[PDB]
């Protein structure tokens, strides 16, 4: 009875003078026919393009959506509900000219019952001009607001618009507003307890209903069924309490769920819905590690923001499924869901894929606001816990991030922050004492929460990455339960560096440095039995408004995957440590030209979970090596080999004995011995073409025509004519202003079956041109 | 007072969009921090949010909040003085902050207002926060032109509701005692031989000084004194009548000899001497019942125009120099009357009307939509009172307007004629309570035509309705409906540089005799009955003939008060995205950058005595027709006789006679030779004993053209770093398509930039061709570029520009 409203919407950037402007009669070419609206499909985000456009501040302000709804309720005397998965940031909802609901909060789910407004509209003289449909107009507003969380100091876009699914939901008279499955598993894992509680939605005040509660195991076999006859379907009710002996356990390697099926019956309705849950025991050891179902489990974590190339926050379910599968295939078993509550599609995927969850409210930097600010934080914390309570994946409710970060107010009061942090902590425990509270980086609050994360960015923002174990050990001693969220480093995808390698005769923001940093962290974690776990920050490159000068402007490039899902070299480092499915990856798939002296022995890294690997350079074996994680780097699978000036073929063959499987990888790399002077010119060429799209390549060269392989110079693309740049993707090959990667830059052009001229600019160099014909 | 009044033009920054709170404007911000975004833009005031996006063809103009910030160096020269921010005008809702303290707010984009910031400045400079600003005072200003149905004007209006600090913002230092208001009440006796002046003032006296010596001096046009009096020991608090005097045989203000008096007031204490001045004029005005208009006892035909505060490159943020040039251009065209668009305009404009001799109708922006609630009504009342109080002393003003097209509905889901009448009568009564020496007026609200003193209907003959030859008869019918008839708004659009051999070609379906009023749908380019606004080619050739006809008819309308053409200069409007210049109302006789159109000279030839002569077609390079066709040549001149020469051969002398339409008898029918022709006209004006001449060169093309097939693009000229690029549409055989109106799109890639978004036919990156041609300038930036030229269904063409 749930209908995703995706088609037949129009969008207007900016505010209207009042709801009448959205629904008034408008003749073509009249004053009412401007401003001009844009047809869109939902989900939609205001900032799909301007978040990463290098020349503008992303839009923070009001915008409007409008559609015409075809209403046909299948239930007698039923309800019509608009169910928002999420919308940013302040939203107001109108049926014709009537305000029917509002919400402040960009990340929690909420809904509006429009039954009465629809009836009144359809019964009015105004309904005729809409020809049987009902006009729905929605205002979303992501204006900057110091008294609203999150803070504009945060390292992510505070996006605007209907960027998660909006559903039309038909209901009978009596339905469920919330279903809470309170499940607990004893330490000995042999007794599970389930309490089935619900909150009824009952606007007609039906006095009695028959409610059936049925519970099915992972194989869909019934383990409990009971009908409560003549229950009062009003407010909160405990429906069932049961003990399940030897329940099937939820685990990160074998995620298995139970299903609770609830039916509400009256003479006028039979309504069934279901909710999943899982049995699992979790324990944080005092000054010790983390245990799932009585066994120590090292949390192998990442993070994600709701952000994607081309769409900003408006990701589809299919995009979310692909991303979460990519994480699972990398070996992830833990995720902190960025700085806010995320789509329930994500939480369902964590339940189904076996990924434990830390989910937090966006009280993220700035200090502490007034009464409205505090009320929003309380409301979003309660909403998050109430809404996501049943997911077995969730082990931590987070209360905030970097709350020691000041300057959203002219005062900063540590004591007021502590007092409010303890209030939130106490509230979380009243709502759900089966999970741990946590925060990240607020040392003066580290005594308040159950689980604490400091800031540890060894080898990126401070120190060297060989400091990682020492800092983690020191920090774990300061708190009862330590869990390290956020670490890593930026890499401009397709930029590599010889300086990062141990070459035989350190590249920050290259992929070459970050693979070594990740490699080191993961091998250290094999020697830290006291460690709960960590979460790398983030899985995927994402846009941020506070980094206009990054190699990709306005993108945090610490991901191991590009903003369009393209894996970086660092993805395979994690995969080689964290998975058993045999794989093998020679570093440098996107590294076309290496460099150095003629007789240099160049370091070659292979990231593989195979037991032994043989490397071949230009067909000549360089010997077999056995994998050994502690033999850093590359877990012993490294070689130092001479490259030929010119083209080289590097091949690796690995075997994994347990799987009895052999796998191979091959790359081609040029080797350049010529040294280069400063950049002198841009050489522009058509690299390839596929259908209507052309791939254009830029190479920076010096006054003698030598490739400037260490150049990071910014390159600007422009086009005039029939085609268009495929730009503003937030990727190193989808950016019209981008730093070179080893003196190179690529961009794709949509030719539109016509002719164009591309111009390539770089400061102080002559502008270059490339003709593109169809 | 110029010595005390400082225009704050430099060292501002501008942010499009809102802040989360005043703290974001003044908080410490390190480079590369989160506080360092969003990025602000350095600007010089005056500034308008919409300088570019109002005419940009691909976006809706921005209606929303924006911020300005500066650091003020404060040094009050007066002991215990006041510090005031004086706004000439800002759009539309404005909030003012000194550091974190809100010190003032205003709703209304067109009235002047001020804020005393003395105490906030003192409190800031004495605080611990002052140190980090190094002796300067942070001033942050939020301006907001968000759409708002409960604020006038309406977004249904045919002009941009602009945002920003688009008129001068002044820093004003005052001593303890100053003048808050100076009101000069002047009246002129029956025989024009006795003038009466009452000098009234309101004091600004926050320190409660008990006594002052006040001098009142009145000076004539030479700034020599005709009256002087010192009031010793007056109470400088509240209102005081300072002087009442009778001037025998006063010098009269007239449209041909504008002469002003100046009233100079000085207030002295032991601690101060403060002088300010205000100008005024003596003149008698009378609207005759069912009759014409009299200035100083003689009938004066009002020869009128309108203007919007809007200009190429700057939107509403015009400088004083730009305003001076525009008003001088009007005066040189023969204008003696102006209706100042739909709102109060800069006091610079009013001062120029006083000095140049241009009578004024000025109105509040209650412009379309119906009628809002209590806040809406309070704003209209406030802006009416502000306009009358602020502009009361200008002798140019004869009419306070109460609104325009108030019969135009749909800003509300109700439209109540009785409520509109009740509020209209309240405004009318307020105007007369404040200033009974002037007439009230409205335009186009027939169900209110009994309320105001002076009424204008809608008469757009030959444009939005009917044919322009019905102009006089429609005017005759309309004038009989009201006591005092005054026709404001008429004319037609012309795409500058577009001309036509047959100006009446596609005007066959238009029906005469059934009115000339603009009704609902007429302004749109779609639907509706046939009308030149929709069916005309929008050539200058049509509007020149439409204007010519109107002006010669007015010489035979002795009962007519006068008229005002709409407008003087092309201006941007948000409701016309599909115009030949997108988002520009092209009815002006001057382009949006001050370039005169051919229609400017039609008015000038009818309305001025200074000898001039203008052959029609200065911007018409290629005429066309059959071999040996006799082509019509029009000359617009105020000379008594004109001789025309075509290729050196005299075509005979013709005598000027306004009623011998068209061109007042100064027309010839001459053969052009295929190729280039030189047309020369020599006129003599007997009264001045002066001879003047004009010359143009035109090509003549006999080849017929097929449909447009290609765009031929060339470098036409270059000047320094600027290149002039020309597009010519040609058919499959290479013949110029001289009647093409096809839209041309310019793009550039490389070092240069298009000189576009000017709202002119040669400054638009998307523009309809004028006789198959399109021009645009490129700033080369001393580098290399490729220009692309697109047109629907035609191959895109390219031009390389090297430096
Ligand atoms: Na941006
Ligand atoms: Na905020
Ligand atoms: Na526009
Ligand atoms: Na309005």
């Amino acid at each position: 009875n749930k209908i995703r409203l995706t088609n037949n919407w129009e969008y207007l950037k900016g505010d209207l003078g009042g709801i009448w402007e959205a629904v008034r009669p408008a003749a073509p070419g009249s004053s009412e026919a401007v401003p001009i609206w844009q047809p869109v499909t939902l989900p939609h985000c205001f900032n799909a393009e301007d978040a990463v456009d290098p020349d503008v501040n992303y839009y923070e302000g009001p915008g409007w959506y409008k559609t015409l709804l075809a209403i046909d309720n299948p239930y007698r005397n039923g309800r019509i509900v608009l169910d928002f998965d999420g919308a940013g940031q302040k939203t107001d909802v109108y049926v014709y000219t009537t305000h029917v609901g509002s919400h402040v909060g960009g990340y929690d789910s909420w809904n509006v019952d429009i039954t009465d407004a629809v009836k009144a509209f359809l019964g009015s003289k105004d309904a005729e001009r809409f020809k049987g449909k009902v006009p729905l107009s929605i205002r979303c507003d992501n204006s900057r607001d110091l008294e609203m969380i999150p803070s504009d100091l945060a390292d992510f876009n505070i996006y605007g618009g209907l960027y998660r699914y909006l559903n039309l939901v038909y209901l009978p008279e009596v339905s469920f507003e919330q279903i809470h499955l309170e499940s607990s598993l004893s330490s000995n894992l042999k007794e599970g307890i389930l309490k089935v509680k619900t909150s009824f939605y009952n606007p007609e005040d039906i006095r009695k209903a028959d409610v059936t509660v049925s519970v099915y195991d992972v194989d869909r076999k019934p383990v409990f069924s009971k009908t409560l006859e003549g229950i009062l379907p009003l407010g909160d009710q405990l429906l069932a309490k049961m003990k399940i002996k030897n329940p099937v356990l939820w685990d990160v390697d074998v995620p298995q769920l139970y299903t609770c099926e609830l039916t509400v019956k009256t003479p006028d309705q039979t309504f069934t819905t279901e909710e999943r849950f899982g049995f699992r025991h979790t324990e944080f050891k005092d000054k010790g590690p983390f245990f799932l179902n009585g066994k120590r489990l090292l949390l192998r974590g990442t993070h994600r923001h709701e952000d994607h190339a081309g769409v900003a926050q408006a990701m589809t379910e299919d995009m979310m499924r692909r991303e979460m599968r990519m994480m699972k295939d990398m070996g992830v078993n833990f995720i902190r869901l960025g700085h806010y509550q995320q789509s329930e599609i994500i939480l369902d995927l964590c339940d189904e894929l076996g990924i434990l969850v830390w989910e937090e409210i966006p009280w993220c930097r700035g200090g502490l606001g007034g009464d409205v600010y505090k009320k929003q934080a309380r409301r979003m914390l309660a909403n998050m816990i109430v809404q996501h309570h049943n997911h077995p994946a969730v082990i931590i409710w987070g209360l905030g991030n970097e709350n020691d970060w000041p300057n959203d107010f002219n005062t900063f009061d540590k004591s007021a922050i502590r007092a409010f942090m303890k209030e939130l902590h106490d509230m979380a425990h009243r709502l759900d004492d089966t999970r741990m509270t946590a925060i990240r980086r607020c040392e003066f609050c580290n005594d308040i929460v159950d689980v604490y994360s400091p800031s540890i960015w060894a080898g990126w923002y401070r120190g060297v990455f060989t400091d990682y174990k020492s800092i983690s050990e020191q920090e774990m001693q300061k708190v009862k339960h330590f869990l390290h969220v956020e670490w890593g480093g930026d890499s401009h995808a397709r930029r590599h560096s010889e300086d990062a390698f141990y070459n035989l005769k350190d590249g920050d923001w290259s992929e070459s440095y970050v693979v070594r940093l990740i490699d080191w962290h993961l091998k250290e974690q094999e020697t830290m039995p006291w460690l709960t776990g960590t979460a790398y920050w983030p899985f995927k490159d994402f846009s941020t408004p506070v980094r206009p000068d990054n190699p990709v402007p306005y993108v945090n490039q610490k991901g191991v995957v590009e903003r369009d899902f393209t894996p970086k070299e660092s993805y395979y480092v994690f995969q080689s440590y964290w998975t058993e499915k045999p794989m093998i990856h020679i570093y440098g798939h996107t590294w076309p030209v290496r460099w150095g002296g003629k007789d240099d022995r160049k370091e070659i890294l292979v990231y593989s979970n195979c037991d032994e690997v043989e490397l071949f350079v230009n067909g000549v074996s360089q010997g077999v090596k056995r994998r050994n994680s502690q033999d850093y780097p590359a877990a012993g699978l490294r070689w130092n080999c001479v490259y030929q000036e010119g083209m080289n073929e590097i091949r690796a063959v690995g075997v994994k004995k347990k799987e009895k499987k052999e796998v191979s990888d091959v790359i081609r790399q040029e080797y350049q011995t010529a040294k280069w002077d400063k950049e002198a010119a841009c050489q522009v060429s058509l690299l390839s073409e596929e259908g209507d799209t052309a791939l254009v390549q830029v190479q920076l060269i010096d006054k003698n025509g030598i490739r400037c392989l260490s150049s990071k110079k910014q390159i600007t693309f422009e086009i005039a004519g029939d085609g268009s740049l495929i730009c503003n993707l937030g990727t190193s090959t989808g950016s019209r202003k981008v730093q070179a990667y080893n003196g190179r830059a690529l961009i794709r052009i949509k030719r539109n079956e016509g002719n164009s001229v591309v111009a390539v600019k770089s400061e102080g160099l002559p502008t270059a041109f490339l003709e593109l014909k169809s």
